[PDB]
């Protein structure tokens, strides 16, 4: 069914938790060193 997969998607928690990951992933991009390479 699909219905099940439905609820999780339209969920409070659910869309908070991938939200704070995508602003949270971006830090991951801007602490990297474009000099060293192989660091
Ligand atoms: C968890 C991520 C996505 C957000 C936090 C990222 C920052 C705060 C983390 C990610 C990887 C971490 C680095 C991992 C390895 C080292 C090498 C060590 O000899 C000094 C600290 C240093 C340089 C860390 C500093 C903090 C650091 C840059």
């Amino acid at each position: 069914i699909r219905v099940g997969c439905h609820k999780l998607i339209n969920h409070h928690i659910f869309t908070n938790l991938i939200l704070v990951f995508i602003m949270l992933s971006s830090a991951a991009l801007a602490a990297e060193d474009p000099i060293r390479s192989h660091s």
